[PDB]
């Protein structure tokens, strides 16, 4: 339901994949929130062709861009667990 995927709080199969974030300081899952709704939002606006990791990069505003490695982790995962490019190839 609502609660399933909320835009502001990490999930359970987000804790396992970045346990390092839901553990630690609050700015920082802030920022992880931001990068997840934003590939999501970038996805459903447009779920018929791949969503690449550059192009969301290139997508994201500063200063979202600057973490690169945290941007690619959260596009693999989202992809990985098929919340993004889901019959698209």
């Amino acid at each position: 339901g609502p609660g399933s995927l909320p835009h502001d709080r990490m999930t359970s199969q987000e804790a396992a994949c970045f346990p390092d974030i839901i553990s630690g300081p609050q700015q920082t899952q802030k920022v992880f929130l931001f990068i997840r709704n934003r590939t999501l939002q970038l996805w459903l606006d447009n779920p018929k062709i791949q969503l690449t990791f550059e192009a969301t990069l290139q997508q994201l505003e500063a200063p979202y861009n600057s973490d690169t490695v945290l941007v690619h982790r959260v596009h693999s995962y989202l992809e990985r667990h098929g919340l993004i490019n889901f019959g698209i190839y």
